[PDB]
C-alpha cells in the first residue's frame, strides 16, 4: 500500500476529510521534500498538495511525490482555503502551536478545523526498503564511529572528550549526533537523564555510551557498555543481567509480538537477577526521521510488531550513588523475526 | 526594575490576570531554573510558581527564584486550577500546541485562557548585568576559538572541516555551537542560507564565518568574511561595502534610535555603493537566552534601542552564482552609546 493510502483510512476513522499536515517529519514522509520544517502539505478529497516557498522551487520539483505550490505563508493555506470549504479537516494538534491553528482559523472560516492527537502515532512505523537503506546507513556510520572511538575509552578521559571524538567524526563524515551524547563513567551512570560531563574515567568503572548517528534525514540508535580495568562484582552482575535481558526481548521479536509482552518478558528477568526496582520505564521505540517515534514498549502500549518496522531495545537498570547499565541494539523486524542492524561489539566485562 | 515588576504592567496592557509561562526562555528569565525544558511558570494575583518534577527537586531548590510545586503534568496545572479560577489567564500561542491549550481547557473550565501573540515579544531585550557576563563569556569562548581555527582557513580545506574543527573546540570548552555553524566560500557566499557543505576553499575565495557559541545558557553572535588569496575586484568592492555599511550602523547605536533607522542607514549605504537589490532584509535582533530574539531590526520594526540591550548587526550583500559577503558584531548598548562585544580581528580583503 503507498502512503497516501495508508493514511486515508487513519483519516476517515478519524472523521475528517483533510489533513493539514505540519510536523516536519511527516511533511517529508508524505512528500519525500527534504527541507520539511520550511513545508507543509495539505491532504484533501481534491488529492495532495506541497506547499513551500520560492527558495525551494527547484528542490521541491526534484524531490516531491506531490504537486507544489509555491508561496510563502499566508499565501499557502490561504490559496488552500477553497479546496476545504465545507470540509472537517484536521490537524496535528502536537506539533501545530496555537497560533498557527488561529491563522488557519481565520484562512478557513467555512471548514471545521478537528484536532488529531494520538492519531497520527505510529503512521511511518513499517518502513520502506529505501528507508531502510538509509537507516542502516546512518547505523553503519555509527558503528564505524564507535569502533574507531572504543580504544580512546580508558581512564584519564572526560566523559566530555569522548562525546566530542564522536561527534567530531560523525560530522566529518558529512553526518551528525542523532542526539545530545551520553557517556556515562561510574555514578554517572546511574543517571538515565545525564549527558556527557566533565567527569574522567576512572580504573574501575563502568562507562555507558548512548549514541546515533543522523545521516540523509534517517536515524540510528543503540547504546554500549564497557569496562575500563575490572569493575565490582556488583556492577558485574548489574551489567550481566542487562544482557541477559537484551538478548532475550531481542530474540522474542517477530510479527505479531506485543510490545508490551517484550517489556514485560525485561521486566520480568531482570526481576529475577534482583534488580526488578531498578530498571528503565520504556523497553524502546520506533528510529526513522525522529530518533524517538512509534512504536513505543512500554508495560501500557497496545502497539503490535510488524515486518518493515525498526525499533530499539534497551533494558537499563540503575543504582543510585554506585552506577548503572544500559544496552541498547537497532532492530529490524522480518517476515519470521527479526535482525539486528546495530554491529559495534557486545563486550564482557 | 525587578522581572516581575516589568511583566505584570505588560500583562495588565494585554488584558489578563494571570500567565503561564511555558517558553523555556521565558521560564528560565523569569525563575532562573536552567532545566526549564522541564520547567513552566504561573504569574497570578497570588504570586509566581515554578512548577516541575522531582527529578529536579534539589536543582530547582537551589536555582528557582520561586516557591516550587513539585509534580509531573498533569498533576502541576491541576494544582493551579484553583489559583486562576475566574481569572482571564494569558499563555504564549507561539509556543503552546493545541494540544497543550487543551490539557489547559479541560484542566481550568472556570478560566478564561486568552491568546498572547507577540505580547511578549523582546520581554527579555534589557538584560542585567549578570547576563551581559554570561553572554560576554559565550562571545569571548567564540572569539577564542575563531582565532585558533582562522589559520586553518585556507586554499584545500572544505568548509566543512572549517565548521568541524570549530564545533570541536567550542565543545571541548564545556559549550556549543549556537546553531547550525555557516562556512560559505566561493559562491556559496551568495546564499545567506547555506550551512558549511564539503566545497573545498580555493585561491581567491571569499569565505564567510557565521558562527556563535552558547555557554552556560547564553548565546553569541559573530560573523566574518575572510580572503583565501586575492578576491576579484567586484567582491573586494562588495566587501568594502559591507563593513562600510557595518561600522556605520554600529556607529549609530544609542539610547532612544529606532532599529528601522538603523536598518535604513544600512540600506542607504549599500544602495550608494552600488548594492541596493543585493542586501539582506533585516539588519540584525536581539541575542540572549536564544540566538533570535528581540529587538529585531528591520524596516518595518517599532523597537527602540535602550542601555542593556544586546544586539547584532549584519550587513549582507550577496550575488548570486558568484560570491557574497557579511560582516556581524555583538553589540551591548550603553548609557551614552555602545560597546562592541565581539573582538576577533576584520581583515582587509
Ligand atoms: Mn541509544
Ligand atoms: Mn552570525
Amino acid at each position: 500500500s503507498s502512503k497516501m493510502d495508508q493514511l486515508r483510512p487513519v483519516l476517515g476513522r478519524a472523521g475528517v476529510d483533510a489533513l493539514w499536515v505540519s510536523a516536519p517529519a511527516n511533511v517529508r514522509w508524505l512528500s519525500g521534500f527534504t527541507s520539511a520544517e520550511d513545508g507543509k502539505v495539505l491532504v484533501s478529497p481534491d488529492g495532495a498538495t506541497l506547499y513551500t516557498d520560492a527558495r525551494y522551487t527547484v528542490q521541491a520539483q526534484e524531490e516531491s511525490s506531490l504537486p507544489q505550490y509555491i508561496a510563502r505563508p499566508p499565501a499557502t493555506y490561504e490559496h488552500a482555503a477553497d479546496t476545504v470549504r465545507g470540509l472537517r479537516v484536521g490537524f496535528e494538534a502536537e506539533s501545530l502551536t496555537v497560533a498557527e491553528l488561529e491563522d488557519l482559523r481565520q484562512a478557513w472560516p467555512n471548514s471545521t478545523l478537528v484536532a488529531l492527537r494520538g492519531t497520527l502515532g505510529g503512521l511511518r512505523a513499517v518502513k520502506t526498503p529505501e528507508e531502510i537503506g538509509a537507516i542502516r546507513a546512518a547505523q553503519d556510520l555509527a558503528d564505524r564511529v564507535y569502533t574507531e572511538v572504543r580504544p580512546m575509552i580508558r581512564a584519564g578521559v572526560r566523559e566530555l572528550d569522548v562525546a566530542v571524538e564522536i561527534e567530531t567524526r560523525l560530522r566529518r563524515a558529512g553526518g551528525e549526533s542523532a542526539f545530545e551524547l551520553i557517556v556515562a563513567s561510574g555514578p554517572n551512570g546511574a543517571k538515565p537523564h545525564g549527558h556527557a560531563s566533565k567527569r574522567v574515567i576512572e580504573d574501575g568503572d563502568l562507562v555507558t555510551i548512548d549514541m546515533g548517528a543522523r545521516l540523509g534525514g534517517y536515524n540510528s540508535d543503540m547504546t554500549r557498555t564497557v569496562a575500563v580495568g575490572t569493575p565490582s562484582a556488583e556492577m558485574k552482575r548489574v551489567y550481566d543481567a542487562v544482557l541477559e535481558a537484551e538478548e532475550a526481548a531481542i530474540a522474542a521479536i517477530r510479527p505479531g509480538v506485543r510490545a508490551a509482552d517484550l517489556d514485560k518478558l525485561a521486566r520480568d528477568l531482570l526481576t529475577r537477577h534482583g534488580l526488578g526496582e531498578a530498571f528503565a520505564h520504556s523497553l524502546g521505540h520506533g528510529v526513522g526521521l525522529e530518533v524517538h517515534e512509534g512504536p513505543g514498549l512500554r508495560g501500557t502500549s497496545q502497539d503490535v510488531l510488524e515486518a518493515g518496522m525498526v525499533i530499539t531495545i534497551e533494558p537499563g537498570a540503575y543504582l543510585p550513588g554506585v552506577g548503572g547499565v544500559r544496552i541498547e541494539d537497532l532492530i529490524l523486524v522480518t517476515e519470521d523475526g527479526y535482525e539486528v542492524l546495530s554491529h559495534s561489539a557486545k563486550e564482557s566485562v
